[PDB]
């Protein structure tokens, strides 16, 4: 239709393709980060779980003393929701 | 010059090159949402555990005066790291 139109029919198509390579590329990097954020979370779950487990042990160890502070702690440990 | 079959192939070829990019973005955006559920589901557990540890911290702090070595052992665990 125009000599300079075929220039912007060529360029429009080129820039449309570009934004797809820029999507795949940045979707690939977001994706990589999420894989590491998932490993970091699984690590923090264990780290916290370890603490709660050792705290449970110290409480079971002192069952005899019937300290109501330890019972309050145990009530927290075995809580739900 | 342009053969009637080279214009049939140049068409299909492009229409396929574009098709593998939409199929990449698609499956990449699918994988991305599956990672997002995974990380939010893990973070929910992190928060549940964090909540207990934090409430336990408060109890040890309000009994600071008691100087109970059991509580000190407990706060030692709370502030502990692997180094």
């Amino acid at each position: 239709i125009t000599r300079l139109q075929e220039k912007e029919d060529l360029q429009e198509l080129n820039d449309r393709l570009a934004v797809y390579i820029d999507r795949v590329r940045s979707l690939e990097t977001e994706n990589a980060g999420l894989r590491l954020r998932i490993t970091e979370s699984e690590e923090v779950v264990d780290f916290y779980f370890g603490k709660l487990r050792n705290i449970e042990l110290i409480c079971q160890e002192n069952e005899g003393e019937n300290d109501p502070v330890l019972q309050r702690i145990v009530d927290i440990l075995y809580a739900t929701d």
